[PDB]
């Protein structure tokens, strides 16, 4: 009965010399994102989400980040949520991310312990529009629905 | 009830020589986007992302096909997958022109496509004071939320 | 009962010189402010745009417009209050608000239990259903070189 939703958003620049990592899943590219992690722009958006759903503050009041992500899930069961459901949105104008979308899910799945069904994640590119449009960074954008059990 | 949410977004570029179409209403306008219908756009995707179905590029590389008719098409698979649509929201972003004479236009088709009652549907605009190729009308931009119960 | 609808919210204000910044209801010390109409509180007006969308009741332009003189310097509280009263008389009991404010400065850390209790003060919630979230925008963008601050909202919502 007690259902909760929270949204995240989280974007970092593309910077040289460093791998480019998504959802958990390494990609090829010329660049990679910049961050005091592996800076994993999708998987901060949903831990945000999370945090937000459960009231808990955010990522930066709290804290590679699938562990981060495993530490969320932890603490959103410590105050006594059940996760239900996670979409999201990567907004990146290269390189093409279709290919590596079911692996970003599964990588998410697992780490939440969730199957697949209750997992989405959605590409899309800026229309050549601002920083993201010229491929200067990568934002997530990400939905959560949990219950008070 | 096991319900679910999901988020959409879109942006699309906008110029001289197409005509602006929003939420299936065609605006008088000197410009338009590059249908490209930036807000059914991102309906879509909060609904496939609700369900977990993906994104509207996977199941949509319809040659011919308008927006709206891959909306009635994205609410179809939605139902096949076990949801029914319970509200959806959104947000227009554009420094112009101006909006609110359309919106209830815009809610009469996202109602119509997605088969529901008038009251589950809500679209909202905001200017973006200036800043940015959003607020400079280099572009719009689309925001949604959509609730699906199973 | 089990009919719960959601909403979403998006607000941006330019910061400039001169005048308050007021964030959440809290006037946090600083050399700039917030440009609008009313106090421009870009996160309270995201959150009032989200609780019309869950309640699709237009948007805080339908309810309170800049067209109007009356909402010049405008209390964003008082206004959050107006909106929640509207969602509450359409039927609507609030479950929830999420958000998040991004801004490269000032530090808002000092500042976000003080937004989450004037939210919830006012949406008559108890703080464990009130959330707010402080992102940098990374240095990228007119967030990233300050010249505004935006807002995002989401709120669950039942018809009772
Ligand atoms: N393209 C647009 C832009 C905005 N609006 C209407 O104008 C209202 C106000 O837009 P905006 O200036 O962006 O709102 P705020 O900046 O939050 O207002 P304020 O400066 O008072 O804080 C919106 O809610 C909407 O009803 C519209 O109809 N079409
Ligand atoms: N203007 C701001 C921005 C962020 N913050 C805080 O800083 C943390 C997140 O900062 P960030 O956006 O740099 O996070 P990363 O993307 O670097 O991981 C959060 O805990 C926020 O509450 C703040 O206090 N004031
Ligand atoms: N980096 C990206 C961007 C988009 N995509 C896919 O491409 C589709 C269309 O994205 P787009 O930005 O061109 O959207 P529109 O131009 O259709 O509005 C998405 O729905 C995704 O399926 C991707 O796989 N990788
Ligand atoms: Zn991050
Ligand atoms: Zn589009
Ligand atoms: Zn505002």
């Amino acid at each position: 009965m007690d259902f909760r939703i929270g949204q995240g958003y989280d974007v970092h620049q593309l910077v040289p010399g460093r791998p480019l990592i998504i959802g958990g899943v390494t990609i090829p590219y010329e660049r990679g994102l910049l961050g005091h992690s592996d800076a994993d722009v999708l998987l901060h958006a949903i831990t945000d989400a999370l945090f937000g759903a459960a009231a808990l503050g955010d990522i930066g009041r709290h804290f590679d980040s699938r562990a981060l992500l495993r530490e969320c899930a932890s603490r959103v069961a410590q105050a006594g949520f059940a996760i239900r459901n996670v979409d999201s949105t990567i907004i990146a104008q290269a390189p093409k991310l279709a290919p590596h979308i079911d692996a970003m899910r599964a990588n998410i799945a697992a780490d939440l312990d969730l199957p697949l069904d209750r997992v989405n994640v959605k590409a899309k590119t800026n229309e050549k529009l601002g920083y993201l449009g010229r491929g200067e960074g990568i934002e997530a954008q990400a939905a959560a629905l949990v219950v008070r059990e």
